[PDB]
């Protein structure tokens, strides 16, 4: 089970982009009603997702923000010849030390 502490300046938001998960996931799982947190807080981080299923709509630079990596880890991962995606794709995520 990873955790993180919260740090002043911190919210829900900013440390679910730098993990690559979501509000709604760090909420539940650690049981929030509120965004107000306090420094010192600690926060259970979900794991790592392992793959994403391409939808209309996706871009190379929006999975990179959602999943807290870059365009170039995804491109590495999947052997991927340009930046552009397929919708039905199946994209490989980094682990938690390569994103
Ligand atoms: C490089 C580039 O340009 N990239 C862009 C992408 O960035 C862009 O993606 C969009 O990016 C937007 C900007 O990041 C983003 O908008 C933001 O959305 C989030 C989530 O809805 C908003 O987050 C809320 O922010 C408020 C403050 O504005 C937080 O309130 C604060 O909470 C803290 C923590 O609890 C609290 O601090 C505590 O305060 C008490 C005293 O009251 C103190 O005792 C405690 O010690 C203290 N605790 C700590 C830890 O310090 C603080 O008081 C309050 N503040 C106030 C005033 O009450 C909310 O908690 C927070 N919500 C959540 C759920 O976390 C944020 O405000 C938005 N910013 C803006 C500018 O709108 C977009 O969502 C995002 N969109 C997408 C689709 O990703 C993309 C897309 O355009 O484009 C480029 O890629
Ligand atoms: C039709 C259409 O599609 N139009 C498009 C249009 O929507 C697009 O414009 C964009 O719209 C989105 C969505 O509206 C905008 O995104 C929103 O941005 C705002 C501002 O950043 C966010 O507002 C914050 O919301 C949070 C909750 O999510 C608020 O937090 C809550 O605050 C209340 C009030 O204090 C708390 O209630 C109090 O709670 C205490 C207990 O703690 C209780 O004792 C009190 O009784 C209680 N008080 C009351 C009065 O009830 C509450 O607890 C707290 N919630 C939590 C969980 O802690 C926060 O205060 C809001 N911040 C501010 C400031 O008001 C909003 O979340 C966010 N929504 C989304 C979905 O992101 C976006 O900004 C906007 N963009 C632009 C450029 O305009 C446009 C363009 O995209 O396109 C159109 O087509």
């Amino acid at each position: 089970q990873a955790t993180y502490t919260v740090a002043p300046g911190d919210t829900l938001y900013s440390i679910a982009r730098r993990y690559g998960t979501t509000v709604e996931e760090l909420m539940r799982l650690n049981g929030l009603e509120s965004f107000l947190l306090q420094p010192g807080q600690v926060l259970k981080l979900p794991s790592r997702e392992r793959t994403h299923v391409v939808a209309p709509g996706d871009t190379l630079f929006s999975l990179a923000r959602r999943y807290g990596t870059t365009v170039e880890a995804l491109m590495r991962l999947n052997g991927l010849s340009s930046p552009e995606i397929k919708v039905g794709q199946v994209l490989r995520l980094p682990e938690e030390g390569e994103a």
